[PDB]
């Protein structure tokens, strides 16, 4: 059925960000300092693929069932919500890099950046656990895992506003900088793969802010749109490291 092709879909996910950590860790001529920061998208879409995925494909195959203890659920959540957008945020530094350069004319720098990158995720992440989830039973094969607009009505909300938007003013205001100042077939066509994410987070303030709208119409909109970001997230990386035809060289080696 659809589920042998999105598992199908879900291999690459696993086999690109591990090619990629592969090809840094193994050669010595790849070793400036920018890769270090690809690294960080490699490891996050690697967990990504490896953890959040096939908890979505077990939940679509049992209808909204939870198959596992019901602790569990918070933290898969919680899960969700750190690596995705620890994601988002790491293109938006690209983009500052690439300004950087352009008005320019060492390693503690890119560890200082990935560190603040990933406790800005880590504190937008945090609200989740803390508040955990209702139900009206205790069995985990009666209940599903899904965040509720009457439980989390403010958090989605402040989270949309935190975790898309801002980056994506952040390089819209960057890239008419620089233009205003290689550069230009990669940062148009990488930061437009970020748009297939504008649906998902649009069609949540939309349920936020609309009490006329049928819940059950939106809430089948959004379950299809996570799946095309999590294909966005996975594709990146890959897509990033063909360009340079050192690592297409690097890549059939081993
Ligand atoms: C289809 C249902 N699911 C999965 C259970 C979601 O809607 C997830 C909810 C997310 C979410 C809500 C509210 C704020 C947020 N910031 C960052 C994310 C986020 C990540 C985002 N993940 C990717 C999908
Ligand atoms: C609730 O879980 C029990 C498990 O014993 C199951 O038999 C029952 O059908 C479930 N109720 C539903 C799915 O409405």
């Amino acid at each position: 059925w659809a589920a042998l092709l999105i598992l199908m879909v879900i291999i690459p996910t696993i086999g690109g960000n591990t090619l990629v950590i592969l090809a840094v860790s193994l050669e010595k001529k790849l070793q400036y300092a920018t890769n270090y920061f690809l690294m960080s998208l490699a490891v996050a879409d690697l967990l990504v693929g490896l953890f959040v995925m096939p908890i979505a494909l077990l939940t679509i195959m049992f209808e909204a069932m939870w198959p596992l203890p019901l602790v569990l659920c918070p933290a898969w959540l919680f899960l969700d919500v750190l690596f995705s957008t620890a994601s988002i945020w790491h293109l938006c530094a690209i983009s500052v890099d690439r300004y950087i350069a352009i008005k320019k004319p060492s390693r503690a720098t890119a560890f200082i950046k990935i560190t603040v990158v990933w406790l800005i995720s880590i504190g937008i992440a945090i609200p989740v656990p803390i508040k955990g989830i209702e139900t009206d039973v205790d069995n985990p094969n009666n209940i599903t895992c899904v965040l509720t607009k009457e439980r989390f009505g403010d958090f989605m909300l402040f989270g949309s506003l935190a975790a898309f938007f801002t980056p994506l003013a952040i390089m819209i205001v960057t890239y008419f900088l620089t233009i205003h100042a290689a550069s230009k077939v990669l940062g148009i066509v990488f930061f437009l793969f970020l748009l297939m994410w504008c649906p998902f987070f649009i069609t949540n303030i939309t349920l936020v802010l609309c009490d006329s709208c049928n819940q059950t119409t939106l809430q089948m909109l959004l379950e299809i749109f996570v799946w095309i970001g999590y294909v966005s997230s996975g594709v990146n990386p890959l897509v990033y490291t063909l360009f340079n035809k050192t690592f297409r060289d690097a890549f059939g080696r081993y």
